[PDB]
């Protein structure tokens, strides 16, 4: 059909065929018939796609952000970043409010908060760049009265690398003629990483198919999960659909006076990749590639906004956290007042920034949100029963706001 629409069709067909294949395998026995020896082989292609996507996050993010920050005047870059941060904050607040409202209407029913925010601040300013390339600071507790002791756990410190890349790009821009060589070096490295991303996009349909097939094979008795948490799943999915098809497109159309669904058509493939992988960081390379090629977004604007948006802007995470918090409060028959709603919204918005963009990443912040609202923590056990689905529906939105943000900021630049 094309070289950019054929990929979209192949990815959609891959998602549909993965769902069909997973249902067929589950009907034929699923995990019991296959066993771990065959389940590992069955789900391996999706793991391979995830590994390929994760391998290119660090060079792509670092080089793209250094080039983007070094390609703009410090005042212009500061204004663009302030506007992007305001847009991200407003969209996250809207997502949280929508989630709380839908949870209140449809009625579906550890680490300290300060330590979590201190860990976020520590991750913003990493103590080592090489270590931050594969580790993140995390605080555990010891019984010396609990005392917080921090150490580096596995997991790429994307936020610290983003901050360092931005400040290094600003420094390169301030250098002048002396930094032009490094700007060229990082631009060339990012171009090569884009070539690798374009190659990986062709394997992406197979990986997505096997990812969704294995995901719906592993968690068997899906009908029982629906019979248990239908209202909660409906609240989460309806909130994500409203935010990604009604609220964010309305904002895009109001600010740019352009069709937002044509914008979403060009990023359908990274959206399906996000759904398959349930991680914004891994689908970020495909997001940048599709935004730059399929959409008329500027190279520097995309390379600057999309990594920051992937790290920080998470509408789906905030929406899921708010819906889960209200659902757990309803399960405990805990009445929620106006102040309770406000603190729920604020905590969800703050935690969405600190999310690491990895599968099952909202559950970690859910506990801190419930602690802030003094809601019980045991009921999170129910969420993990269906989180594997809900998180996926989050990731789509978590990237969908970023791209629509960039395309919005493009109109601001033009
Ligand atoms: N529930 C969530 O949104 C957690 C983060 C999600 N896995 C992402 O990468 O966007
Ligand atoms: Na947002
Ligand atoms: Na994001
Ligand atoms: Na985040």
């Amino acid at each position: 059909c094309l070289r950019a629409n054929l990929l979209v069709l192949l990815t959609v067909v891959a998602v549909v065929a993965g769902v069909a294949l997973g249902l067929g395998v589950s009907g034929a026995g699923g995990a019991l018939a296959l066993g771990p020896e065959r389940l590992s082989a069955f789900v391996f292609p999706g793991e391979l796609l995830l590994r390929l996507l994760r391998m290119i996050i660090l060079p792509l993010v670092v080089c793209s952000l250094i080039g983007g920050a070094a390609s703009l005047d410090p005042g212009a870059l500061g204004r663009l970043g302030a506007w992007a941060l305001l847009f991200f904050l407003v969209t996250t607040l809207l997502a949280s409010a929508l989630g709380v409202g839908l949870a209140l209407a449809l009625q579906p029913g550890s680490k300290e908060v300060l330590d979590s925010f201190l860990d976020l601040a520590r991750n913003i300013f990493p103590s080592n760049l090489v270590s931050a390339a594969f580790r993140s600071y995390s605080t555990t507790y010891e019984e010396r009265v609990k005392v917080p002791v921090g150490q580096e756990v596995e997991g790429m410190n994307i936020l610290g690398l983003v901050v360092f890349a931005i400040v290094f790009g600003v420094a390169l821009r301030k250098l002048g003629p002396e930094g032009e060589l490094l700007i060229r070096f990082f631009n060339s490295f990012n171009e090569a990483t884009m070539v690798l991303v374009s190659w990986i996009m062709w394997y992406a349909p197979v990986g997505i198919m096997f990812l969704v097939a294995g995901k719906i094979v592993e968690m068997e008795d899906v009908g029982l999960l629906f019979a248990r948490l239908g209202k909660y799943i409906l609240c989460c999915l309806l909130g994500h659909a409203i935010h990604g098809l009604l609220v964010l497109p309305l904002i895009y159309f109001l600010f740019t006076r352009k069709n937002p669904y044509r914008f979403l058509w060009g990023i359908v493939t990274p959206l399906a990749t996000a759904f398959g992988t349930s991680s914004s960081s891994a689908t970020l390379p495909l997001m940048m590639k599709c935004v730059e090629e399929n959409n008329g977004v500027a190279k520097h604007i995309s390379r600057f906004i999309l990594p920051i948006g992937a790290t920080v802007n998470m509408d789906g995470a905030a929406l899921f956290q708010c819906v889960a918090a209200v659902f757990i409060a309803q399960l405990s028959q805990q009445s929620l007042d106006f102040v309770k709603i406000i603190t729920i919204l604020v905590t969800a918005t703050a935690s969405s920034v600190g999310a690491a963009g990895i599968p099952a990443g909202g559950v970690l912040t859910l506990a801190i949100i419930l602690e802030a609202v003094n809601l019980p923590v045991d009921h999170i056990s129910l969420i993990l029963a269906v989180d594997w689905l809900v998180d996926r529906s989050c990731t789509v939105l978590n990237v969908e706001g970023d791209a629509l943000g960039a395309g919005l900021l493009q109109n601001y630049v033009d």
